[PDB]
């Protein structure tokens, strides 16, 4: 399982893309997108995500460092194609190991849906897609944000 | 949401029945049943349940005081009629208020299934059943345990 802590999160199909909250904006319904790294070595606070775990399970919340918005599915509408956005309230996610070491799926608990990135263009929105075991557009890797 | 802590858990249709781990047995796959209170004022450790919450959500685990077994759906088989059992691996549950003051449903997240007690017969097993708006055999209330 991924240990609790603060991370950058990169896509496996598109290795030059991080999970990013548009414009560092705290408003409801601000889009979550794929984007190039925006500061060396670990980004500004809109590309750093704090993971909190329910012990002895694979269930987590995800919250940005600055501003302090959670990851949520828009309008709590748990269907194929729905948008990911920033909000004052989270959607709980299940972070599940895949076939290769160090690759994870970010899944909706108990439903056949997962976070996916459909293109390499900068600022493409992240959306839900059907589970597909080997599709690298819905697999992700974690890099720690290390402080002193 | 219900405050974290240690509780007895009584059915709303059948107020003489507590959630109980059969025989205080530590084995994997031991049945969870409805049963009369087994000690004054708050039972032994097989009738006392500790609730741990994921912050800013309604998702919890449930663990008995002695032996220290979690609540699990048998073989992780999330369908109508499946058995509830004791195990070292928990199933995450969503605990949601029902309005009359102090009453709740104990649901499987994102599915229309909930813990149900089918009869008042002593030692009847607890199973999954479908959610509705009116039946009292899928509603539960809580008594705090005073450790001292
Ligand atoms: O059978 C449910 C009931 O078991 C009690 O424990 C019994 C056990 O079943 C029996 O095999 C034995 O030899 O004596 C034990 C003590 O009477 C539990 O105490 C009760 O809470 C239920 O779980």
């Amino acid at each position: 399982s991924i240990t609790p802590g603060t991370y950058n999160i990169t896509n496996v199909a598109y290795t030059n893309r991080l999970i990013d909250l548009t414009g560092s904006n705290p408003a409801e319904n601000t889009l979550i997108i794929g984007h190039h790294l925006n500061k060396t070595p670990s980004g500004y606070g809109n590309q750093q995500w704090t993971l909190v775990q329910l012990p002895h399970t694979t269930i987590y919340t995800m919250q940005a460092v600055n501003p302090q918005s959670y990851v949520r599915v828009r309008d709590d509408n748990l269907v194929d194609g729905a948008a990911l956005v920033g909000s004052q309230q989270p959607t709980p996610v299940s972070i599940e190991s895949a076939g290769n070491s160090g690759q994870f799926r970010i899944k909706i608990p108990n439903l056949g849906l997962a976070l996916t990135l459909p293109s390499d263009a900068n600022s493409t929105p992240i959306v839900l897609g059907e589970v597909d075991e080997t599709s690298t557009n819905q697999l992700w890797a974690f890099e720690s944000v290390s402080a002193v």
